[PDB]
């Protein structure tokens, strides 16, 4: 796969936040530990993290969540946004 | 996104079979009615379905299962994968 430079990763975020918005709002919540999580975007993902515009009623917050491990293409990065999102599924039913 | 072409379906088929080749053995067992699947390999996705190869203890076998609605782009063959592999995972629980 291609590395994950910022072009991929502007593509990458493009797409979550218009078709996986939902997945995106879980992982705020759950790996941002937020709580009335209204709407959550993708700003950046790179080998090291993810950037998250987080709205909720006291507004907007960036937050960032950092990987165990460094993405090294867009691979990877797939399979860490599809394991966070079965994680963050899991772990929202018990709050 | 990309029509369904078969050049973006090869492309597709070529992934699942690399990296998610799990999934594709749960579509073969809850959507393919098929009992002991040892593996399964996409041939092929078009707008009105996929091809699996299955294997099992009595040998090969294809099958095609066909989609409710037919895909219009990669886009609609993304959403699909995805919510036959949620629906796959929920069903194979109960044999
Ligand atoms: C050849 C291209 C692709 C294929 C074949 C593919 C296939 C799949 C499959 C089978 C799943 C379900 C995984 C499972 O539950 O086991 C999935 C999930 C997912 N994919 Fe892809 N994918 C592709 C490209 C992409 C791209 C380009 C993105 C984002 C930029 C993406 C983002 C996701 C996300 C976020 C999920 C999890 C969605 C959810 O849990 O609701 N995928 N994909």
């Amino acid at each position: 796969a291609d590395p994950l430079t910022p072009a991929i990763s502007d593509r990458i975020c493009k797409h979550m936040n218009e078709d996986h918005a939902s997945a995106i709002a879980l992982y705020a919540q759950v790996f941002g530990q937020q709580t009335d999580v209204t709407m959550a975007q993708m700003q950046a993902i790179d080998p090291t993290g993810m950037d998250l515009v987080v709205e909720s009623e006291g507004g907007s917050k960036t937050i960032r969540i950092e990987f165990e491990q460094p993405l090294k293409d867009s691979e990877d990065a797939h399979q860490v946004l599809i394991a966070m999102a079965k994680q963050a599924r899991s772990v929202g039913k018990n709050s």
